[PDB]
């Protein structure tokens, strides 16, 4: 047979985002300036390039803390780092630009694209 | 806004599963009679009641090896290891009682109701 469950992968992430939230199974800390956010390297590594590369490399695998480019809008990371765990992407006019350009640095090139069609109707 | 990618969770699913298939960030052995498992605990907790309510326990969050009832049909629980990471369950007349019995025992019941459904046309 062949059955497939069309809300199994969305129950999973919804899973993973409650485990989060409870700070379950987390191993890593997100260092953005002075804020800190919590979350799986698994999911990380699913949704970025740059987690993805960073983490592949046996060198840094092991990482409990991950420092990002100060320069960074935590509010745009956090906003991205919320679309990793519910599939849910929460523009703004007053966060589109930021978001972008901290979707470009963490290499979600889809986030990066639907933020390219979201200013050519803004 | 409100923007949803509708493919985000599968895709996330897919590269978890890539993960699991080069062995990346795996924390947990399943041992099911003579067979050995790597998964990971994030994923098992989300997937399973069994595992959830195993994983939760903080006497028991960071246990890396989870020896299972050796009279588990270890084709059984690969089936429902596979589907975990998948949403595709794979049944067959000559498998459906052990992925059903085993379902029972790792507390899908989703995979136990569609066995059911499934048993009804068989
Ligand atoms: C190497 C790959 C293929 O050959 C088999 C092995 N495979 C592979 C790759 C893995 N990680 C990655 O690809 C990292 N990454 C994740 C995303 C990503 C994912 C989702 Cl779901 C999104 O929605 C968006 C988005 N909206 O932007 C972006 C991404 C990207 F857009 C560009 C570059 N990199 C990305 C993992 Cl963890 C396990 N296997
Ligand atoms: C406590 C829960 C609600 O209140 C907020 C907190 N919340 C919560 C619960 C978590 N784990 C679980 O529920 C464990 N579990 C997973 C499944 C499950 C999941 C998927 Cl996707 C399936 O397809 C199937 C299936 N086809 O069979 C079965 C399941 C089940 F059917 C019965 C019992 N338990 C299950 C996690 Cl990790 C994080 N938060
Ligand atoms: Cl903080
Ligand atoms: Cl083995």
């Amino acid at each position: 047979s062949q059955i497939q469950f069309t809300r199994h992968a969305s129950d999973v992430l919804l899973n993973l985002n409650r485990l989060r939230s409870r700070d379950i199974l987390t191993d890593v800390v997100i260092v953005v300036s002075r804020e800190q956010f919590r979350a799986h390297k698994t999911v990380l590594m699913a949704c970025s390039g740059l987690f993805y590369s960073i983490f592949t490399d046996q060198l840094k695998r092991n990482l409990s803390v991950i420092n990002l480019d100060p320069e960074i809008n935590p509010e745009g990371f956090n906003i991205l780092l919320d679309f990793m765990y519910t599939s849910r992407l929460n523009l703004r006019e007053g966060n589109i630009m930021a978001v972008m350009a901290t979707a470009m640095y963490l290499q979600m090139e889809h986030v990066v694209d639907t933020c390219r069609k979201f200013i050519k109707a803004s």
